């Protein structure tokens, strides 16, 4: 079966980095007879840079397409994007499956450049291939480049058992390969390449019988395999596939970070997602994993907005932005305090300030980056990106004009949530086991246990 011509990449979260965007862009001009497609997801997107972004990529030939829009996001791909801080490795692990059975083609990180164009037509055995090469290793396995002919069955046998990983992942034992992966990089690291990466895609691949048992998750020793599944039908290095030597990988989706906007929910909006997803966890697994969901709700960083003009409408405690009326005018800064008055803020003179008190001043950085603003009238998306990350994180010295952040500690959020979850009987009966360290609810738990 032939490779359908398409050429995917997945961003979720926040818009996808300027560095990759030029990768993507240099995949789509090498490659003229595919379509080049990035996959986001406008339920988690922040809406006016995302537009920004969609426009660029028009402008640029780029096809962009959303998950929901296009029915390749399963639900427990929207549970994990609905987290506060998303796995996004996790997602886009599942994600890149999905898409392919749904449209085939080739799937591609962006941390891989193009070396050379694909053949104009690439013809599978199975449907399905590999890459013997992945981040500037030979005969090893990955799943950042997969290939397939739409709705091609191992591609979507491997979409449904991701699934599965995933819905199990808090059953997740590091032993074996991973109780050492947890030791040396951390267990978030080890559960994601277990559960959605990589080393998922081994015990799948071995338990369907594409690796054989000359195959280990060290040494997939491909020279032994059946080199059908792999592009070009050869264990050898594909000319189409290039990392340096000092980036191999982006390794993007280490950090944990809230998703766009979590700091400018509500209270209330925050605790019926938690809700939710806690739901969801346990009809699925009947596991309710209370510390999780109350040590994300905790997390208070400022509220913030960027504006052409003062709206009806404040939110107190917290930033407001003003642009520049034109390009050549000021911005103004406001701190909206408690009581929804604003207290303009005095940004700092760039240029005459050689203190080195003075260059660590928040407020001198910030103007500094909204100096650096190619049109102020009219920023970017990564313009946008960056002023939003400045904001969220910005603790003048001044006392008057830093954000309060008041807001419930952790064990009473738990406390809210395991009176929501338990208070409703069907969710209630479905449990199985909860986490909680918390020493006000630790019993609470035990009492349900026995109920049962
Ligand atoms: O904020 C983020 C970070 C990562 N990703 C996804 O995670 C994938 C893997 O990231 P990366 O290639 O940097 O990871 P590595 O290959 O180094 O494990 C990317 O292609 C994206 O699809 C995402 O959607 N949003
Ligand atoms: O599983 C997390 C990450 O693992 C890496 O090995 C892959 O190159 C990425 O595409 C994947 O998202
Ligand atoms: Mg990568």
């Amino acid at each position: 079966a032939q490779i359908d011509k398409k050429i995917h990449f997945i961003w979720v979260g926040h818009i996808m980095p300027q560095k990759n965007i030029q990768v993507v862009s240099e995949w789509a001009e090498k490659n003229p007879g595919y379509e080049t497609i990035i996959w986001v997801d406008k339920k988690i997107a922040p809406a006016k840079e995302l537009d920004l972004f969609i426009l660029d990529m028009k402008s640029k030939g780029i096809t962009v397409k959303d998950i929901n829009e296009e029915g390749v996001c399963r639900d427990s791909i929207r549970h994990e994007l609905d987290q506060e801080s998303p796995n996004y490795g996790m997602v886009s692990d599942m994600l890149r499956l999905n898409i392919l059975a749904a449209e085939g083609g080739i799937y591609l990180d962006s941390d891989i450049l193009c070396s050379a164009p694909f053949p104009d037509e690439i013809y599978a055995p199975f449907g399905f291939l590999l890459s013997p090469w992945s981040q500037g290793a030979n005969n090893t396995l990955c799943n950042d480049i997969i290939l397939c002919s739409k709705g091609n069955q191992i591609i979507q046998q491997l979409a449904d058992a991701i699934e599965q990983s995933y819905i199990a992942r808090d059953s997740f034992e590091f032993t074996h390969e991973y109780a050492s992966m947890k030791e040396t990089k951390g267990e978030r690291i080890a559960k994601t390449l277990g559960v959605t990466g990589p080393g998922f895609l081994f015990h799948q691949l071995k338990k369907m019988g594409i690796l054989n048992d000359k195959s280990e998750m060290e040494a997939i020793h491909w020279e032994l395999q059946d080199q059908r599944y792999l592009i070009d039908g050869s264990v050898k290095e594909p000319d189409y596939f290039y990392v340096p030597q000092n980036n191999t990988n982006d390794a993007s989706w280490v950090p944990s970070i809230k998703r766009p906007g979590i700091e400018n929910m509500s209270f209330q909006e925050r605790l019926e997602n938690a809700v939710q997803l806690i739901a969801f966890d346990i009809q699925k697994t009947g596991l309710f994993n209370l510390d999780h969901y109350a040590n994300e709700l905790k997390v208070k960083q400022n509220s913030w907005c960027i504006a052409a003009e003062t709206s009806p409408e404040l939110k107190p405690d917290s930033y407001l932005l003003i642009r520049p009326r034109d390009k050549t005018g000021e911005w103004t800064l406001y701190y909206v305090d408690e009581d929804k008055k604003l207290n303009p803020v005095t940004l700092p003179v760039i240029k005459g300030a050689i203190k080195l008190s003075e260059v660590s001043d928040p407020l001198r950085k910030f103007h500094t980056l909204l100096s650096q603003v190619s049109d102020p009238v009219n920023p970017t998306a990564h313009e946008l990106k960056q002023i939003g990350r400045a904001l969220i994180e910005l603790k003048p010295r001044q006392d008057e004009w830093h954000c309060k952040n008041k807001w419930s500690g952790a064990e009473e959020i738990a406390q809210e949530l395991w009176q929501r979850i338990t208070s409703n009987e069907t969710l209630r009966a479905q449990i199985k086991q909860c986490f909680t360290q918390f020493e006000s609810l630790k019993p609470r738990v035990a009492e349900l246990g026995l109920e049962h």
